[PDB]
């Protein structure tokens, strides 16, 4: 992936 983030992201928000 484009680095550890997008699924960071989700984890955040929910
Ligand atoms: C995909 C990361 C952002 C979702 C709210």
């Amino acid at each position: 992936r484009a680095g550890p983030l997008q699924w960071l992201a989700e984890k955040y928000q929910g």
